[PDB]
RNA sequence: AGACA
RNA sequence: UGUC
């Protein structure tokens, strides 16, 4: 075993070029206050509508100020108002039709708070939701034991990101990485059932583009796989015209069909097309990874976050958060495109970049186990899912921009 | 469904 | 079962 840390000096970039060093949220929101966040989300109607059935509850209350006044002081979101909508029963109907009053008054987005775990009733709600518009959901007996600085701090982090906002990137050296990322592969949703996803990232950690495959029989799987990963680098460069690909990337993940071999041939085969499509430079540099947990990791005798532990020279074990134990993430080098004087130096590069976009979630300001390549799919899957099993309203990249450039699924 | 081990 |  032999082992190598990631270079420990980096950081964020927010609003009006500054910086604030990662892995601190304190200097990050005391950041984002005074420059703001890297893009502030250009709101049509100022407006946001907070649904529930509390009354007059002085806690709605406490909430709707502290909202209030975050969104304008920490996000720099301006002149936004709250209407709120009462419904009477919790069921689907009674709340729906406040949604649509809501929207037909003219909303950016809707927050909507559920008294208790539904999960027909929530999975219903969040996909009639992202067919229409940004959504926020809460449970009042989660912010009734939760300290309220905490729970609107996160809950605004996501909130501003799917209102189309970028509370903050990666500062990037222009040099070293990935052009793009694609993070990509299926998840099972019955046991004859797959979909694919793939999902363009830059390397500053930002997604661009996110394809979704049909609801199809787990024996396609080579097919689909093929095409969607097709489709998101058509919808990315008819999007990014002029932006030659020289070094890909490739993160595969998710539980999916154990056909690997095959999987990697066809992975080749999707990339010399779009080489010969002219939409990645004809001598592009290219890795397939595949990127796993493992078990956790134990320093043994009396492990520091970055670090990276070569099991063989296809396999790393990379820590991605401080034991303070802990579960590192498996990548293995499954295929690639590289001579071998580059190849070390080339790894470690994939290797420093996946731990980096580690540091890139936007559900809160705890970032996840996982690089976003990772775990943005993880949390659609997730959601694809329950809207099968539980009979919501299908979810339709194709058919409008916003949900193959926004990260609904926060 | 505020999230994170 | 914990953390903010
Ligand atoms: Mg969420």
């Amino acid at each position: 075993m032999e082992y190598k840390i990631v270079e420990n000096g980096l950081t964020y970039r927010i609003g009006n070029g500054a910086s604030v060093p990662i892995s601190n949220t304190g200097e990050l929101i005391k950041g984002l206050r005074n420059y703001g966040p890297y893009e502030v989300p250009s709101l049509k109607y100022n407006q946001i509508a907070l649904i529930h059935n509390n009354q007059f509850s002085s806690l709605i209350n406490q909430l709707k100020s502290q909202i209030s006044s975050k969104i304008d002081e920490v996000w720099h979101i301006h002149n936004i108002n709250i209407s709120e909508f009462i419904y009477d029963s919790p069921h689907f109907d009674s709340i729906k039709s406040q949604v649509d009053n809501a929207i037909d008054t003219g909303v950016d987005g809707i927050m909507l708070v559920l008294p208790e775990y539904n999960t027909p009733l929530y999975y219903k709600l969040k996909s009639y939701l992202i067919n229409s518009i940004p959504s926020q959901f809460m449970r009042y007996d989660i912010l009734s034991n939760r300290n309220l600085t905490f729970y609107v701090d996160n809950l605004l982090v996501q909130f501003v990101s799917k209102l189309g906002g970028k509370p903050w990137i990666l500062n990037v050296d222009p040099e070293k990485g990935s052009d793009i990322i694609i993070g990509t592969g299926a998840t099972r949703i019955d046991n004859v059932n797959l979909f694919c996803f793939a999902m363009v990232f830059k390397k500053d950690g930002t997604m661009l583009w996110n394809e979704i495959s049909p609801i199809v029989t787990s024996s396609e799987y080579l097919t689909y796989l093929k095409s969607t990963i097709k489709k998101v680098v058509y919808g990315f460069k008819k999007s990014n015209p002029d932006w030659d690909v020289e070094k890909l990337t490739l993160h595969v993940s998710g539980k999916r069909p154990k056909m690997k071999d095959g999987e990697t041939k066809i992975l080749k085969e999707t990339v010399e097309e779009l080489k010969k499509q002219e939409m990645v430079s004809r001598d592009v540099k290219y890795a397939i990874l595949h990127l796993n947990e493992t078990h956790p990791f134990w320093v043994m005798g009396d492990p520091y976050e970055g670090t990276k532990v070569k099991l063989s020279s296809k396999r790393y074990l990379l820590t991605l958060l401080q034991p303070y134990p802990i579960k590192p993430l498996s990548v293995e080098i499954v295929s690639d495109n590289w001579t071998s004087e580059e190849y070390y130096h080339n790894v470690h590069e994939i290797l420093d970049e996946i731990y980096y976009l580690s540091k890139m979630n936007w559900r809160g300001f705890r970032s996840r186990n996982l690089p976003v390549t990772v775990n943005y799919p993880k949390l659609v899957a997730g959601i694809i899912a329950n809207v099968n099993r539980y009979g919501g309203y299908p979810i339709n990249p194709e058919g409008n921009r916003s949900l193959q450039t926004n990260p609904w699924f926060l």
